[PDB]
């Protein structure tokens, strides 16, 4: 049984599927990837989006980091559930990754690139939605209940890209919404998490060099 | 059946429209509601207050939003007769891309081609027909994209067909000279029962965005 993951370090949607391996206890060899020097390797298994992460199981890809967290879901059953077992809880569990998948990164990504009234804008929505997910977290442990599960997996990434929305946002997410921050610490307290995770400063860091490189500031 | 079943769509809308076609499919009799996204019901906005878009299918007085989230819903209920989904992982893994490419692409580029103009309008039809391309190759020689019985991506899918003539018309193009095995496929669909019971006509989709576009100042 091989198990391979082409991804790119600072990735949310990377994270995800890290994050899926480690909690289900999957050993893999993790690949990392030029995005600006696409590898043969990838180019083959993500002909239609040509994006990571990719997980390839036994020489098969499976590409869409949420997709690739469900195909982990369903092959490695015997532990550690991401998904509930009701229907209906299970829709309301892919409609909240769902909303994380639409928002979270467009809004941030917005929030380190865009200017003047689009960057406000971004700003004003990227609030609005982690309310929304502290709302919907209520007073569970994780949006997974007394476990990691799928929504935790989908938005938790996205944690270590706040320095940056912070900075280049001037914004002041850990006092707007302490919640969400408290949440994500929890998660972080998870060994799944912790390992898949890379810091806050690289990633900052690596976003800074990335505006000075577009010319942004 | 003990269990209420309501759909809040708006009769044109192709993601309605798989809700419809899911519901169909397993034989469910639902009570329809069409909804005015001018004058949206409280009862929408109550049962959809993040996005408050249609489609929303409420069982049992509990609602399920976003399309294809609603479809993978009405498979888990009613798990004991025509299933939409592969049972085998892989394929129920590339079953979802499938599905996930047409609802980040068709949509989208259909709107574009149906309200856009110059370089944005030439764009779009140019992407459109490439997407059309590239689902057509993953059906291959099947009869559905499902295999022997509709599926998921099927159901995601074939909506879209209602709008062809639409597309062809204010596109200029000819999607079944481009795509003959596509349409082909589709019309195979619109044979079947649940979809055809489903489906708005083409003539009346047409129709409908004709004026729409009247009533927005595009031409
Ligand atoms: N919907 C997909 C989204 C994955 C995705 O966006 N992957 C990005 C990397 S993460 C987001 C990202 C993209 C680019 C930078 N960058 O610094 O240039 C940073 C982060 C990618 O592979 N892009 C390749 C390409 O389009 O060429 C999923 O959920 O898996
Ligand atoms: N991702 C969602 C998308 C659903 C969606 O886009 N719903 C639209 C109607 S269908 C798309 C559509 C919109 C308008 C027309 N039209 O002719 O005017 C036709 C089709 C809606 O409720 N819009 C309300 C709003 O945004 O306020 C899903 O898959 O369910
Ligand atoms: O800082 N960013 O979030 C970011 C900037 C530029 C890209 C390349 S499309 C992607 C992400
Ligand atoms: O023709 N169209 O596809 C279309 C036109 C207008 C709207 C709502 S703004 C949505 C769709
Ligand atoms: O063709 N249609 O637009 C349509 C079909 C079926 C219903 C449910 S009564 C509603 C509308």
């Amino acid at each position: 049984d091989e198990v391979v993951l082409l991804d790119f370090w600072p990735s949310p949607f990377g994270m995800r599927v890290r994050i899926a391996l480690a909690e289900k206890g999957i050993k893999y060899e993790y690949k990392e990837e030029d995005l600006q020097n696409k590898s043969p390797l990838l180019l083959k298994m993500n002909p239609v989006h040509k994006k990571i992460p990719v997980l390839i199981h036994n020489g098969k890809p499976i590409c869409e980091s949420l997709i690739a967290v469900q195909y982990i879901e369903e092959v490695w059953n015997d532990r550690n559930p991401l998904l509930p077992s009701d229907p209906y809880q299970r829709a309301q569990t892919r409609f909240w990754a769902d909303y994380v998948d639409k928002k979270i990164y467009d809004l941030g990504r917005k929030i380190c690139t865009s200017k003047g009234e689009e960057k406000e804008a971004a700003k004003k929505e990227f609030i609005e939605a982690l309310k929304l997910l502290e709302e919907q977290l209520g007073d569970k442990t994780y949006f997974g209940g007394d476990n990691l599960g799928f929504v935790d997996i989908a938005l938790v990434p996205f944690y270590t890209w706040f320095k940056a929305y912070e900075t280049f946002g001037t914004l002041n997410i850990e006092s707007e919404c302490p919640k969400f921050v408290a949440w994500a610490k929890r998660c972080l307290q998870k060994e799944s998490v912790a390992k898949s995770l890379p810091d806050q400063q690289k990633v900052y860091e690596f976003i800074m060099d990335l505006r000075k490189k577009l010319g942004i500031e």
